[PDB]
């Protein structure tokens, strides 16, 4: 019941994410790790000067936390030096803790209030969170060190199963069929959720292909493998993708939204219940033509990508 991880774009995002900078940077990541474990927020750690630690809230948005702590993984396995086995153990526990008891990941831990508390996708924050606690709970490298013990693991394995439970009651039943899920759903309540204000209530076609790719990665229960074939061929149908057609960012001053031949298009946020792609703007206005966008949003958000194409090839891969 198990899928091999060659191809999994979780597990491709993980392995990447162990060499992501050069080991001379190990000491400035470490340097931006909060007192509860987690990251302040996403950094260049090729630009930025050090950091001075802090008592922030820590958060798992655009892969803060969960990178830095495979990063320091790997740097562990390749160097010795255990400041960054103690690092990577406070970053586990950070995202053990920051765990609602429906198993929910939020983006801010401590909870800072507002939609940060939701049960977030947007990011990959929560499928890839995981993952990397999926990775260390199985021995997987580079967790393969004793930078966690027997008992660690046991509450990891308890950690995913806990999200993955989450995941499935949280997938969205579109007029009966299972399909994905919103970008940010409710912690207790597993309903859709915005975020900021041009992140409405939607099926995501971007954070949906992480949540399978996670799914992917575990033991293929009968409601697993339903629930992936469900999402799959949610991606796969020509009532979600854009047939001829490509997201170029680099037209967005006017429509980034072009005919070509041959190429598929996932919008970023589809319709709940009619599965129509749409638009919306910094007022949470809701509409379906992106040239009535601000210009500042139309050009400072992605609207629409090659999100479906990695998940489509590697359920063909493994047979779904
Ligand atoms: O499509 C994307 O996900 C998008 O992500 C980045 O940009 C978004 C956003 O569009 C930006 O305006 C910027 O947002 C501001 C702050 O940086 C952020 O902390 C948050 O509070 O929202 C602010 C805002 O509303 O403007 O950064 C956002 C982000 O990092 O998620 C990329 O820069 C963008 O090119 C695209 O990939
Ligand atoms: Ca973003």
């Amino acid at each position: 019941r198990m899928l091999t991880l060659d191809g999994n774009p979780a597990a491709n995002w993980l392995n990447n994410a162990r060499t992501k900078w050069s080991a001379s940077r190990a000491d400035v990541v470490l340097s931006y790790q909060q007192n509860n474990g987690g990251w302040p927020k996403n950094l260049d750690y090729n630009s930025v000067g050090n950091g001075g630690g802090g008592n922030e809230s820590g958060t798992i948005a655009n892969g803060a936390t969960i990178t830095e702590m495979v990063f320091l993984a790997e740097v562990y396995k390749s160097g010795g030096n255990t400041k960054y086995r103690d690092a990577v153990r406070k970053a586990a526990n950070f995202l053990v803790n920051s765990q609602y008891s429906t198993g929910a990941l939020p983006q801010f831990y401590p909870l800072k209030g507002g939609y940060s508390d939701h049960a977030t996708f947007n990011d990959n924050g929560m499928a890839y969170a995981l993952t990397v606690l999926d990775f260390a709970a199985n021995k997987r490298a580079p967790f393969d060190t004793d930078v966690f013990s027997d008992n660690d693991r046991t509450r990891f394995k308890t950690a995913v199963t806990k999200g993955t439970d989450y995941i499935l009651k949280a997938q969205w039943k579109q007029n009966g069929v299972l399909t994905v899920w919103c970008a940010q759903h409710g912690a207790l309540d597993y309903q859709p959720k915005k975020a900021r204000a041009y992140e409405l209530e939607s099926l995501s076609g971007s954070e949906s292909v992480g949540v399978l790719a996670f799914l992917m990665t575990q033991p293929q229960t009968a409601e697993i493998e339903q629930a992936v074939r469900a999402g799959v061929a949610w991606f796969n149908s020509p009532r979600t993708y854009l047939e001829g057609y490509t997201y170029d960012s680099s037209l967005a001053a006017t429509n980034p939204i072009v005919p070509r031949a041959g190429s598929k298009m996932w919008y970023r946020f589809y319709d709940l219940n009619t599965n129509r792609g749409f638009f919306s703007d910094r007022d949470g206005s809701k509409f379906y033509d992106i040239t009535q966008m601000s210009l500042e949003r139309r050009t400072g958000y992605s609207w629409g990508g090659n999100y479906g194409t990695s998940i489509i090839n590697f359920a063909q891969k493994v047979g779904y």
